[PDB]
């Protein structure tokens, strides 16, 4: 069909830019997590002992020097959790520029779409690095168990749990990276974001993106019926984790007044 080819060439385009923008794809994460072993076998951190024992191999050097070794383990892990967020935002930003028409919208809308969109995308991509037992870290060289993160000092202990809760339900849909590329594009171009000056051009692109996603899911998963509707229904789960993420940030801000934030997050954190 002549009109379907525009959507599939659009899917091929977003898939191509997805691979170019994100080094940690779901396919590589799944290769490490299944028992294909030898070279890509990760080191596992399950308790405070293995953590110090793995700092030789875990590359825990990416912790901010101003607020690094002096702080307790619970704050440091939170610091590394936020350091993987600046990297995702940078990559989502580079990814957003490749979505056709995005760079042609108003600048203020572009900043608005990224300010509210990156967090919903982060937890979507974080699910690719997760199973029921833990999450990949250090570019797949490490694996931090869900049990150990859950055991951290409060409220940092119950901060990774809602992401693990979302990952197990989201990973049940069995989407690959070709589907996630289009879905991530749909999340960016939401016309219902607060402060959008011109909403109509944003909705026009998301129509085209949703058309591409529905056709992509029908061809890549022909046996899974209503995968389109069930995938769109899981953003209600994505806005909830976001809303409790903003709730523990203001708690940490007044509990840990001596803790810095990366300027990219401090600007995103304004709601
Ligand atoms: C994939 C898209 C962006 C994800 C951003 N991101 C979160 O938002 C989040 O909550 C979270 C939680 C962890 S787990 C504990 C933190 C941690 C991080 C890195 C290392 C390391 O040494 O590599 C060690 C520990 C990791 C990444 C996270
Ligand atoms: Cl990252």
């Amino acid at each position: 069909n002549p009109e379907s080819a525009d959507l599939r060439a659009l899917a091929k385009h977003l898939y191509d830019s997805y691979i170019k923008s994100f080094p940690l794809t779901k396919a590589k994460a799944r290769a490490i997590l299944t028992g294909k072993t030898t070279d890509k076998s990760p080191f596992v951190i399950y308790d405070m002992n293995s953590l110090m024992m793995g700092e030789d191999k875990i590359k825990f050097k990416h912790i901010t020097p101003l607020q690094e070794q002096s702080k307790e383990v619970a704050i440091r892990i939170f610091q590394g959790c936020q350091f993987r967020s600046v990297e995702a935002v940078q990559e989502i930003t580079e990814y957003a520029k490749s979505i056709p028409g995005f760079v042609n919208l108003d600048l203020n809308d572009q900043v608005t779409l990224l300010k509210y969109g990156v967090h919903e995308i982060i937890y979507t991509m974080l699910a690719s690095l997760m199973n029921k037992d833990g999450v990949l870290i250090s570019e797949g060289q490490g694996f931090m168990t869900r049990e150990f993160l859950k055991s951290l000092r409060k409220p940092f202990g119950d901060f990774m749990e809602p992401k693990f809760e979302f990952a197990v339900k989201f990973n049940a849909l069995e989407l690959d990276d070709s589907d996630l590329a289009i879905f991530i594009a749909v999340i960016i171009l939401s016309g219902d974001r607060p402060g959008l000056l011109n909403v109509k051009p944003i909705e026009d692109i998301q129509d085209n993106l949703l058309q591409a996603l529905e056709l992509q899911l029908k061809l890549n998963h022909p046996e899974s019926s209503q995968l389109f509707a069930k995938l769109l229904q899981k953003m209600t789960d994505l806005r909830q984790i976001v809303t409790e993420h903003v709730q523990l940030l203001q708690v940490i801000k007044k509990t840990e007044t001596d803790m810095s934030l990366h300027p990219l997050l401090q600007e995103i954190y304004k709601d």
